[PDB]
DNA sequence: ATATATATATATATATATATAT
DNA sequence: ATATATATATATATATATATAT
């Protein structure tokens, strides 16, 4: 049985993908700029589930490879460090591809990169945090955009409006968005409940997020799937800890104090 | 019929050039410089039509070869990439005119870009992008239309302007200009109509720029060709993609919010 | 005698953990968060005992590392220099699990710290003085905490939640918190007479800290542990420098005037 | 008659070199200082007739070689590359004297140049765009006009002066200056006139530059001699292309709105 | 006719100088001043005829350059720009020299204008709205007639006295003053009519500017020079588009009216 | 005679240095305060001769070099620009020893600075206008007055007063003060008579300065030196310039009126 | 005797540290603090023997070196320039143990000087003037003193207080002080007799600072050390240069009115 | 003969922050 | 509250001769 609490603690902190109207809506979203070779910003707020929503696009499309060419991989997903340069986005790009980089200056990754990026039929490029690169690497994106006829999908919080919006044509050309919902409401009432049967994954407690659970749970995590995902994995985990075998209401009310 | 769809689908996502007043403008404006040896800098917005533009000038005069000589290249037009030096400068002028570069240093990439510029009988260089390209290249920008009499020709969002006005010659040698129009009014109109049998070559919907569907265009694309062009073709292929034979107010009022 | 005295004002000089309510709720609460790979900022106030209790968290958990393989560190403690960069974060923290830097460039460093950070399965990483660190390695602490499922706990004086207020994701991320106590109150009384005993270590005096020396005490450190650290020290070494065995009221008044 | 017209656009492609009271100083003012072996520094505006002065002095010093001996060139001009290296100022000096370099290291082209420069008797070497040779060149400069008595005369836009204001002997060594006129008021008339005889060339068409054409001119050129030239040579360009066998007035507004 | 009618109206809307009493004691004055390197303010009042005269003082002293020598100027005029710090009339000045700026600190710029002001020869530096500039440099114009001994002219409304009584040297040197006459009385009449001949330029209308016209002109203009160009100006354009061939009493009620 | 009369206007435009009792009191002072190495503030009225008054001290001992060695310079005299920073006020300081500065540091110009102040034996270092250096410099004078020994006479209008006076040790360190004295009552006569030999030096026209002249000196200067000389030199231009031999009450009258 | 005259002028110049009540107390406390690592400000008045009293506290304890080993140095006094940054703080502590700097990053003077504060075993860190240093260098002064368990003791004028004060964790830190007394009353008077004997140092005259002198000295010095010295020597300096053998009533009432 | 590190500093902003001002 | 210098620590690519030891 503790080996079996080892296992509940290890499969609650580890995250899962739980699918909502938000993540199909931009699946939906990304399959239409796609089909058209259009670049995108998909905007939103922070803590809201754009990463994996990205990731799980990445994911429903795991490139087929032929038995002996290079797999065309139709979405590549990168999220740039720091103050990315030109070379870092190539360098990211090319190793997303499992093409090693070979030492050059930054025009030879810019050529390698463009040769292994129309080798392997790539359709869709998504920069994750795209506020994070230099404004001097939009050109380069703005390059691969303006010759692979390729759809560039920049995802950021809202700095990255700003980020885009100083500099011309990368807000020109990145036009069509797409706001991540703050998702309250009735359809937050069904997120919660589909919360506790698709992650939670606990014996039928008959908890089923009454009134009192949801008022605390509005109260406290406003809307954001993140609040939501990081509440109920805490509570659980603080409740199998302590041998409680459900979450009671003072286990909530703990980790609702201790955010706000 | 799927086999049409995927015709259909793929001729929109691929662009066209719908000859219109500002092309046939910027063309008799560059035959005017070329034909002066006259470095002038056509300046405009961004989303606007300068580079399809420039293309097509490009296109129109296709260097013919002699049977066995160096092929005579009239106008030559690179657009360079982000912080263009002088070696990268170089490289893509005589890349252009189909010469591979030998491994060299900076002055020996000059000398070669010289040798095969007035071997190919070069007589309009259009920079493309011109904004890119660092200030101490413009000194060479400057050397080759100095010794070489060639009408050079800067293509660049307004940045460029500033660009060159912090610069002291490369402002007095670039003055000549021409602004790029932002084609709104009763030519907008038409316009709007030669894009449905031009470039749409769908069924005609016998809207003949209805003032309806005009409100809606001049409405989101702000007249910029750069969103016409976008919209129309993300309303037919989702139309056509939705079974839908012609293009609905429905799709048109979903691309218009999905912008603005 | 003297070599006594020698003893007793070395011995005063270094500092001790005297154990209290504060620093066992800080630990409970980190190893919850810690057995949840939950990323959260234990704010409080200035002179108030966080540094402490963060280093005996540290301790108590002393990595055990096998006979020959790298020692799996469970906590990594790294307090930060004045606006540390990306490259010094990763400096420090390769250097506290005892690796020494390979001189690079700072994605080398980035790389190296992944790759060491995941062998020696550091389950926590406390950054003290979270204030510090500039807003360009937030998203590299962030990176950290998003690739490898390491709990980071941000500590800091209030200044720190000002700095992660204007950033956007760091606020999010890193919301569940833990203030400091100011501790007075009955609590603070026994605090009082618990330094006499663990810290003070002197020759019963029947002295018990009386109302007298717990108005002056409360009028003087108004619950900082640090000024009542500070405060009881000064006198025991004053009142020992002077001959004095036990602690008078004379000196304890000396204290007082001299900080407020 | 098109045989003619080709020969009209050829012509007036080509430039010319009208003799004014600026091109007749500079000569004055460079024999002055050649005579004196003194080193000046001529600067002047940008788009104002520098360069082409100091070519016309360069050509009536054409080097009147011995029958068999090294010709003794009085004048050297050179105005060098971006960012000119010691070597690479070599390079161009002992080129214009016509020694094909020997390849080798810096220390050697600075051996061979000064040897081939007291060997052909060098006078005077004009550095035009001076502004351009790296700030480690002007002590090779220094050391040619410090030893072998040769007045070198720098010229260059005014950002010569500051180039050589961050330097310290450069600015003593080259003090001498000789700026260039704006030309503005009678004496532009006068030039407006000389214009058209000397380098249009037309049958006289009684045109005569009245103050109409005077007060456009002015209104356009702004002075500058390198704008009157190019206004002139477009006006006179358009007007043949249209048949027009004068310049009318009708090209003489499109050219002064096309510049500003 | 109409081409006369063009002709009359560009000439009406372009303005004149005529040659009053009031002009003419200005220059003699500003002569009395430059000759003594006298710094002065010229103060009076607003729409009176300040700014004209301080041009024409300006033309009559029109630089005489030597052959190939810096431009020895005389008289400077620099009207500023709202709230023109330091580093703007530096700029201003120097660029009335025709000295293009290099780009620099606001020493730098000092430093260049004290060089290219003593090198011009300049006498007089007329600052013309010079309430405009702000407190801190006025310690720059302090310097400038401080160190090159340059009469420098304030010209400006009464606020301008105000302006330099609040701070206290400027008003120390600058106290010789020179108030602009208001003009009422018979030299008002004179006025009036030599504007008649000399701006008006219409056939004669026998009009003589009667008691009646004088009436008017009294009542309406106040003696402002420039409410009495403007009126006459106005009227005559009225007269002119109505097809009246002088100017009526009907024109002349409709002006004083909707002035006043 | 008009050569005669191109040597009058120019002598007269020119200053003098009338020796008088203010400068005499003031050299006394600074020889006291230098002997002792003493910093004072010598403050006093605008327009009133403090500047010259420095000077002339600054002159008297005019530095005496050894025959090889750096010239021991006694009294530095500087007069800082507009918000002279830390660095500003080292390069002139640094310059007045006529060490030119090489290009570094703010920390790099201090240490210059404090090398060559006391190579050349500076003892006193008199900074006039001293209302105008930022408040982070005045730490800087006071260092070197600190450190080296040096009296540091800081002179400025009562304007300086308050500027100390917001800043604490400034205020303290520099409290030995000497107001310029207004010189009205006999005194001033004297001064009057004074200008007539020493400054004016005309041709006797026995003027002696009757109480009228001097009714009219003490109704239009208040006292002020600047304005007796300001007003003597004007009224002997303006007199010479119109053929009469000695000054007339008319032009007396003249100026009196133009001042006030 | 003109060479006793030099040697008294000489000796009045430089300064002496006569030993009172203030510098004792100072040399108790810091004793006090040094012995507990304890971290004071001891701050005061401007121009009230502040850093007299520091500096005679670092002489006292001149650093015994052993034979071949680093200096034992454990008080070191540093007094930092204008807006001293980081990295100068670090010059100024390694200068001060004499061990001169090798260029680097702010990071590499950080451990270079940790590593020789802990060589030279230093005890305190008597920072003078340390309202000086910017904020972001109190986190260093910080650091140091919470690694190497070092007593730094700020000196400054109230401002300092004020600059601590809108900080955060120096205000807690720095929160022992020791205001520097005015010294008004009886203790006043013994220390003006004080000065006669020590430091006046003249045959002996008689005067005793009667109630006479100590009315004007009361009157004006206000108590200020700084100004009971500045006095004193400047009347001694006064009357041995007229020849007077001691100090006159007049002389005193000459420096009392040059002071106030 | 040749490839070879091998430093070579070296620019150029590069923002980036921080006043200080109205 | 919005604007404008201004010093400054720093990271970065880069390309240039350059000796030099097989
Ligand atoms: N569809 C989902 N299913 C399950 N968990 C989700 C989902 N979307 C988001 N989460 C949770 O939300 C967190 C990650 O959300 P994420 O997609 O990173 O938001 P984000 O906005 O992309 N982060 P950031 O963009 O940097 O502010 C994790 O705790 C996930 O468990
Ligand atoms: N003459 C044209 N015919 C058809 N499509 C055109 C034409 N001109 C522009 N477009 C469309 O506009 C887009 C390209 O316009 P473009 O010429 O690049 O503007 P641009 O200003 O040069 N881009 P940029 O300069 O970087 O802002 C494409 O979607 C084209 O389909
Ligand atoms: N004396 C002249 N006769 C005829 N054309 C002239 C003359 N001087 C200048 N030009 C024209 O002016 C242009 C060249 O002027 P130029 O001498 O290069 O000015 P510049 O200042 O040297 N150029 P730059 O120094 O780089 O700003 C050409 O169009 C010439 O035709
Ligand atoms: N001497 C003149 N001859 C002709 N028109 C004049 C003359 N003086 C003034 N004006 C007219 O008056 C107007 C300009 O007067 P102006 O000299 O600017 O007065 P001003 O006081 O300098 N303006 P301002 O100082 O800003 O109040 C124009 O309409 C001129 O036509
Ligand atoms: N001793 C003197 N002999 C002759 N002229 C003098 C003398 N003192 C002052 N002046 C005149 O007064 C003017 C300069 O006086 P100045 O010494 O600058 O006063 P100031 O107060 O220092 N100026 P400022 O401090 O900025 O208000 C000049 O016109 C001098 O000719
Ligand atoms: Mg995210
Ligand atoms: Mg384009
Ligand atoms: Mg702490
Ligand atoms: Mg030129
Ligand atoms: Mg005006
Ligand atoms: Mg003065
Ligand atoms: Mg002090």
């Amino acid at each position: 049985d503790d080996e079996w609490l080892q296992a509940e603690i290890a499969r609650l902190k580890g995250k899962s993908i739980v699918p909502l109207q938000q993540v199909k809506t931009l699946h939906d979203w990304l399959d239409g700029k796609r089909k058209a070779r259009k670049s995108c910003r998909v905007v939103g707020e922070s803590r809201t589930g754009k990463t994996v929503a990205c990731d799980a696009y990445r994911y429903r499309h795991k490139p087929q490879q032929e038995a002996g060419r290079p797999p065309t991989v139709p979405v590549v997903y990168i999220r740039p460090h720091q103050k990315c340069g030109p070379k870092d986005l190539f360098k990211k790009i090319t190793e997303y591809l499992k093409y090693r980089v070979t030492k050059g200056t930054v025009s030879d990754f810019r050529d390698r990169t463009i040769e292994v990026l129309k080798g392997c039929g790539v359709e869709m490029l998504i920069i994750d945090e795209a506020d994070r690169l230099k404004p001097e690497t939009f050109a380069d994106v703005r390059d691969i955009a303006e010759d692979l006829g390729i759809a560039v999908v920049l995802v950021g919080t809202d700095r990255l409006d700003a980020v885009i919006k100083r500099d011309e044509q990368v807000l020109e050309r990145f036009r069509a968005h797409l706001r991540f919902g703050k998702l309250s409401g009735e359809d937050f009432k069904n997120t919660v409940e589909m919360w506790e049967q698709m992650v939670l994954k606990l014996p039928v407690s008959s908890n089923l997020k009454s009134k009192e659970m949801l008022r605390i749970l509005t109260s406290a995590t406003e809307g954001y799937i993140g609040r939501l995902d990081e509440i109920l994995r805490e509570a659980a985990i603080r409740s199998l800890s302590r041998g409680l075998k459900k979450i009671d209401k003072a286990v909530l009310q703990e980790v609702a104090k201790e955010y706000k």
